[PDB]
């Protein structure tokens, strides 16, 4: 039995993936989903308050095959358009105070192009940059959590927004095709693991 | 059982991290606490630096699965803001290098320990600024334990910054049992 875990940051990102499936909500308060082989399960960072807190993934949950986390980055470079879905290479924390950073690869989903993804505890509107690519939040601690269980960890990332102050109106405004982006994309990764 | 030791290098640094938990004391300056899953030590150093370190950690303690050295940072840039808690990716002896064990979901940086205080102002290439971790990552290594370290930026290295420390005790006291306690229940 194949046993997945999708990690959403936030329930705008989940939305659309939890209508994919007839999701139950479990004893433990959150979302699972069986059916032939395989095991579905979704967990969403940040359903309360004004910011995620480290104990949504700590203990990291054990038992899985493989963790896919799925979400909007930000775009950097403006030759990354809008409302395009990638799968990343490698991840990095960055605290912008220090300039110190961190570093994982983490493993592509086949046939999505590549990007690679920083991420930042603040949203990013500073402005374009030409090192940086896509941006996101919480890429980097879920893929960090997911070595302490020795689980492998994919990442879904659908560019949300230009990185500016103007910019994100366009991510207040699509939520839904963006959560649905993400959900399209990972159809084909469930129906591939059905033996 | 996950065991767990925390060093602090004074009591004001300890203080809030102290009154999380109901510890035992196993004698001076050496508190306990256990549930079935974890056990909890936390040893605060008798006097700061690298004389309190020898004196506290030569040899150093066996058994542990992690130390985590928690304590206020001088700030020896000003980009550097005040009352942040950061987590230490290496640490260095300003008058020699070690990796430390980053804390998740805590911003990083990087340590220089000093042997004699440190009033010398800004300097381009220095970050955050103490006098013991060095030392303490240094024993840890002795034993093969991983060390983490918590740091709060407590005040600027600029003549009479520890105005700011002084005056901040408390509240940077408890940024650090903060910090600490998801670290407690990421064991659990």
């Amino acid at each position: 039995m194949f046993k997945l875990l999708l990690i959403f940051a936030d329930p705008a990102e989940a939305a659309r993936t939890l209508s994919l499936f007839p999701f139950s909500l479990n004893k433990e308060n959150f979302y699972t989903y069986h059916t032939e082989n395989v095991l579905l399960d979704v967990m969403v960072l940040k359903t309360w308050g004004y910011r995620g807190v480290v104990q949504a993934l700590s203990p990291p949950p054990s038992g899985y095959d493989l963790w896919i986390n799925a979400g909007f980055a930000g775009a950097a470079n403006p030759n990354i358009p809008l409302l395009k879905t990638y799968t990343i290479t490698s991840v990095k924390e960055l605290t912008p105070t220090t300039s110190v950073e961190e570093e994982l690869e983490v493993t592509p989903i086949p046939r999505l192009p590549l990007a690679q993804l920083t991420s930042v505890r603040s949203p990013y509107r500073d402005g374009f940059h030409e090192h940086l690519q896509l941006v996101d939040m919480e890429g980097f601690f879920i893929a960090k959590q997911a070595s302490l269980v020795a689980c492998p960890c994919s990442m879904i990332k659908v560019s949300s927004d230009y990185t500016t102050r103007e910019g994100q109106d366009f991510l207040k405004n699509n939520k839904v095709k963006l959560s649905q982006k993400l959900a399209e994309a990972i159809f084909p990764i469930y129906s591939s693991f059905i033996d």
